[PDB]
């Protein structure tokens, strides 16, 4: 079982585009100390990936006395793997405020200023190269994105996101599934129940119901990617160019990994029909 | 001889323009909580007036075991001030850091990034409306006046000081007083005996022998106004009107200042030691 606690974590990561290896490395029989630093990295850049806007807590993972897995914010367990994937988006749960946008309304450093993302570059400039700790409230940018950015200390970060629900990504990927089917009278069975049931209860409803509780088993229900959060340092976190080059390769990573995203769930989706 | 540690105090504040009123809280029979509070509100005044570059330090006022009065500087006891007024002078002089004009050299708010003392006032806008902390270097205003403004927290603060030691301003305020000499011979020479013994000394040559000594035994001998500090709070510490408001009404004050302690010290000078 515990291989199975190895390729869970691994799922769940990858799930936010962490390649963690954990599998793998603990194949190695490595120590503790590796596997818990490796376990801590990847739910940090997950969390960082995910948009559940908590920059503000503290997130780390770690091996416990009975072959389980712990996570941790603050220092305080939130949840076990065990426990079910659900189980830990409903324990992530209480600790958010997404807005109607789905954009956490949390601040990153905590309680003080925000300059509103409506800045036009030269302040938010004036800002990067001059001010010491900062950060702006969400901006529309260009293909429906949103963005924001903070310094903390040395490290700046500059957060891109295109909210989606587990749901919604789940959506797009059934009407991907949908758009590639051939045999022409299931594509009119699934669109004919589409209209009462949406895309997405008609194509679960085409499983069998096997694949319904597989589905219901994975993480890709509640968790998908996002945002991207990209991170300088040094002299290189108070570079408008920088700055600049790092949003455009976040807003790149966003694309790339959601369309991976929608792939995978594509494939995911299809494999549930293929031996209904 | 608590009496006199009291009008002391006073005097020594009176060198700040800060009316303390330590004498006349004590005799009201004020507890002691309430006398240290009011020590060291009247301290830091002065502190910040004093233009001795150590507002990065907390300095404290309070009352002693022995009924004396014991100044400490980040909690270490500096002097007390039956020791004398040069002797915290002295006790003063390891953590400055003045430069060749006479200004603080230290950092404000500790470690961290401090902007150019030639930062264009547009951008300088950006930084109060939006930065969370941040702290300017000196930069030049007119008049041999120097300038600088940082934030900390929830407060803004704008210094304009003008470098003046001690010695310095008796030197100018004995040049007045010779100004004012009506008798044409009497004046040259003593202009004469200045280009060597040094203006202070000569106009101390007509008086008691007493002259050089009691002077030195005055708060005047070791301190003087050098800089003003203006401190704003809330939604006006982010208001560039409300600054530039701000810095005009500093530089006022420290003309003003500076020109009744140029006055006042004319006139004792003039008559001086009067010793009883």
């Amino acid at each position: 079982q515990t291989d199975g606690i190895y390729a869970a974590f691994d799922t769940l990561m990858s799930t936010a585009g962490v390649d963690s290896q954990i599998a793998a490395l603990a194949a190695s029989e490595a120590d503790a100390g590796t596997l818990d630093a490796a376990l801590t990295q990847s739910l940090q850049e997950a969390q960082g990936r995910w948009g559940l806007g908590l920059h503000h807590l503290r997130h780390e993972a770690r091996l416990t006395d009975d072959g389980d897995i712990e996570i941790l914010t603050d220092g305080r367990p939130s949840a076990r793997v065990s426990e079910g994937f659900g189980a830990l988006a409903q324990a992530y749960a209480p600790m958010q405020a997404l807005d109607e946008r789905g954009l956490s309304q949390w601040a990153a450093l905590g309680e003080g200023y925000r300059a509103p993302g409506d800045l036009p570059l030269a302040q938010l400039k004036v800002l990067i190269e001059h001010a010491r700790d900062f950060e702006t409230d969400w901006s529309a940018g260009r293909g429906e994105t949103f963005q924001r950015v903070w310094r903390k200390g040395d490290t700046l970060f500059v957060e891109v996101a295109r909210p989606a629900s587990a749901e919604a990504a789940l959506s797009k990927a059934a009407w991907k599934v949908i758009a590639s089917i051939k045999d022409r009278a299931f594509q009119r069975e699934l669109m004919r129940r589409s209209e009462k049931d949406g895309m997405l209860g008609a194509l679960l409803g085409a499983r069998h119901a096997g694949a319904k509780a597989n589905l219901a088993q994975l993480p890709e229900a509640h968790f998908t990617v996002q945002a991207f959060v990209q991170t300088l340092s040094g002299a290189a976190a108070r570079n408008a160019e920088e700055y600049r080059a790092a949003l455009k390769t976040a807003a790149a990573a966003l694309e790339e990994y959601q369309g991976v995203t929608t792939r995978q769930l594509s494939e995911v989706l299809r494999h549930g029909l293929r031996e209904s």
